[PDB]
């Protein structure tokens, strides 16, 4: 009874940086060929939704936000061929094409269709789906989970299984994926090695998560909000430090803790400072240091090169280095199975409706994750 | 005749930064416990010696350099059990105490004993064994090559094959396993893969010459002197590019001509900006880049953490990687097995007295590395 016809919905609209979203409604237009359009079940707000509204993270506005969900499948564009609708599905922020020279790679996974490098707001075609008060709205990651309904393309969407349960299973669309891959895929975690975690929300829980799936015999968090110890430990953190309660810079700290550096740091939280803090606490001749944090748009940061030449390795990833139509099923698998828990990192639920106090949980310091339903 | 007193013999003393080397007498000491005496054969004249010439290498003056050498062992101090007198001997800028958690480690190589991160221009125990014109006069890396004879710690010494020709397997002391360790063990160099080398001096061309032996499909130099094209396309290179022959920045030019960017980048230079480049021209979501070039002391690059955050690995290295001691003997025994050339880094042959001509043809581009003879 929709197929085919443009939908009116509810949507979260930003119009312009720093303001709170309008929930008001959208008009979505019918799925064109290789594009799936899907009915959302559940949202989480994560930090990178944040980064869009505080021009931390440069997408054209206004946007429709929103990347890390689970919905049910509405109806499929000519030529989709790994959905139908009623099927469970898990929008991809980071697409897997399978035909780019990345997707064909063994490791990497930022597919050249990606909308994060050079940021058009748009579908794969240049165009969108979206229309508020008779406005073009643009698209956000090639998600754009922030709506009761929305239009993705079909390489930028995975099937799950049919039972899962939609309000927990959207963390792994990308909290949980982005840190448990950044430890066991990007870092290659090893067992009994100490590890450091820079920033304990949402992905660097997660990250934990993936230290002592690998077997780490030391984790230490870091955070300059001592409330978010507690869930740390919970998680597998063996100790917990605050760099405000400390008269000499934690690189310091943590290499004194670790008898000489860290076999493995992460930043995740997105700053410059602490992007090189984590880098100089691993060992200098044998540490890896993993970025998962977004830095804020355009700017550099200053190290010395002799904190590589000594031989350390620095790399970053996006969403934990997986390629994501491959993975996501296997990890809502692998958490029907309970290899892992998301429970955890859930700390709040609410209506779609009251999605700008879900903002508020997060800039407070109160949430890990809330997770919103439609 | 010499075994227990002071030689008195000739060296190259350098007083002060910016001024040619002294060829005079110094007094070298006995060795202590531990130590040994080396009447040294031959020595390379490594852009790392000049670097302290120019105050790019910060150490302290006046200062005995040179660390690219191989000699014949004259004596030995108590306790010492890896070498004899009359032994052919490689000293070790990098020492393998063995005991240290980066020695134990399996794949780290910067033993804590080095004099590197905090020069001191001492033996391990805090002394020198060098005198001229009745001063104390600094040792460099342990090492201390450039004199008719040397004492160094025993961790900072690798007996090797009886039968080796001196005048040639001083590479292996430095410039040619810097290079070759970089691409075959630092950056593990794959089969068909595309690198890009920038510098094409000793260090550079040996880090071609490792790609081509890990089966690189391309490997394109780079260098502001069009002079070193030749040597580097006889060792491996596919095609040379000079920076200055565009109008766009070199990143740019090898991203288009990769179709997307390298597989591996080596900074074989010592320059902030070109490090910064390196990490830019390879692939964003799974390429490598490995620093080997020295920077100017204490300047910090600027970079922007986005490099890292799509997928790039950046690391960078000591000696190629390589375990000092472990390593020596067996990179000798395969140069004697013919399994590399060393022929094609060796431009010029001269007399030790002639070291400050030697670093004249370093200085203006025309040679790779000059071998000085004693
Ligand atoms: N690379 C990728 O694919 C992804 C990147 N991200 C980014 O990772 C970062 C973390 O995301 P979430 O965990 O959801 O955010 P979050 O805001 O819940 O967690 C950040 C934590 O860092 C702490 N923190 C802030 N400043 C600190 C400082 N100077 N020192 C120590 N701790 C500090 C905060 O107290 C907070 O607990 C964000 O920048 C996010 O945009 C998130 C998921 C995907
Ligand atoms: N990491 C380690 O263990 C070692 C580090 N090194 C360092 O490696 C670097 C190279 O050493 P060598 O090969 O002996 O020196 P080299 O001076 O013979 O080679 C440097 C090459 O870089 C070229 N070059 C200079 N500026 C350039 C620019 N803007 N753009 C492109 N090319 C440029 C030069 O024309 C030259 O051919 C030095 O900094 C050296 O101190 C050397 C061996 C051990
Ligand atoms: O949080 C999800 N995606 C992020 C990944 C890193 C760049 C900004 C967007
Ligand atoms: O060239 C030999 N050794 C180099 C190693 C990198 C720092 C300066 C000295
Ligand atoms: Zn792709
Ligand atoms: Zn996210
Ligand atoms: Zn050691
Ligand atoms: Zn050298």
């Amino acid at each position: 009874s929709t197929a085919g016809k443009v939908i009116k919905c509810k949507a979260a609209v930003l119009w312009e940086e720093k303001k709170p979203f309008s929930i008001e409604e959208v008009e979505v237009a019918p799925p064109k060929a290789h594009e799936v359009r899907i009915k959302m079940v559940a949202t989480g707000i994560c930090r990178s939704d944040d980064h869009v509204v505080s021009g931390t993270l440069v997408t054209p506005l206004p946007v429709i936000a929103g990347h890390e969900a689970a919905g049910i499948v509405e109806s499929i564009g000519e030529g989709v061929t790994t959905v139908r609708p009623g099927d469970k599905v898990i929008p991809l922020f980071t697409p897997q094409c399978g035909k780019c020279r990345v997707c064909k790679h063994p490791e990497g996974n930022f597919c050249l269709k990606n909308d994060l490098s050079m940021p058009r707001g748009t579908m794969q075609d240049g165009t969108s789906r979206f229309t508020c008060r008779g406005k073009p709205i643009h698209h956000f990651l090639g998600t754009s989970t922030f709506s009761q309904y929305t239009v993705v393309d079909e390489i930028s969407v995975a099937k799950i299984d049919a039972a899962s349960p939609l309000e927990k299973v959207c963390l792994i669309g990308c909290g949980f994926s982005t840190g448990y891959g950044s430890a066991v895929k990007v870092a290659k975690v090893t067992q009994g090695s100490t590890c450091a975690v820079f920033g304990l929300g949402g992905a660097g829980l997660s990250v934990i998560m993936g230290c002592k799936a690998a077997g780490a015999a030391r984790i230490i968090g870091v955070d300059i909000n001592k409330d978010k110890f507690a869930k740390a430990k919970e998680v597998g953190a063996t100790e917990c430090v605050n760099p405000q309660d400390y008269k000499k810079p934690i690189q310091e700290v943590l290499t004194e803790m670790s008898n000489g550096g860290v076999d493995f740091s992460f930043e995740v939280i997105g700053r410059l400072d602490t992007m090189v803090t984590a880098l100089s606490c691993c060992q200098e001749a044998y540490g890896v240091s993993v970025i998962v944090g977004v830095p804020p748009d355009s700017q550099n940061l200053s190290m010395n090169p002799m904190l590589l030449l000594s031989g350390r390795t620095w790399k970053g990833a996006i969403f934990g280095g997986f390629k994501s139509k491959d993975s996501v099923p296997k990890l809502v698998a692998d958490f029907m199975a309970k290899k892992f828990a998301l429970d955890p990192l859930i700390t709040h639920v609410l209506p779609f409706e009251k999605i700008n106090e879900g903002f508020d949980l997060l800039r407070s310091g109160e949430s890990i994750r809330t997770i919103l339903t439609f």
